[PDB]
């Protein structure tokens, strides 16, 4: 696991056997740790995080949607 | 619409016809956007608007998992 996949909780995001309510429940907490993150301060390490957890959450909902698709 | 709300197009995805491949890749989509804005520049004004983008989509899963679990 990245430092954002295992603090954003997503490392069994894209399995299929996860409902689709439960993983909006995991993009949700993901979205509002970004929230927080943005609402502290705009320092340039802030953001990168920030940034880090946003493109990190979009290429695990891209792999969810393939394995999705895949059935 | 709020500025966010049409600028990310989640104006309809808490609509349960839409499936959930379908709202992954807007949640995607409004994801990128977010990782764009905070991959410029970290100015306060960016950093608001990005936390505008990320706190918007939360409400709107939110709203999305609870017209999912009504049905």
């Amino acid at each position: 696991d990245t430092f954002s996949e295992r603090t954003l909780g997503l490392n069994s995001i894209d399995n299929t056997e996860i409902s689709e309510v439960v993983s909006l429940g995991l993009v949700s907490s993901a979205l509002d740790k970004i929230t927080g993150l943005l609402s502290a301060d705009n320092l340039s390490e802030t953001v990168s995080q920030a940034r880090d957890f946003s493109h990190t959450l979009s290429k695990s909902l891209k792999s969810r949607a393939k394995s999705l698709s895949q059935k």
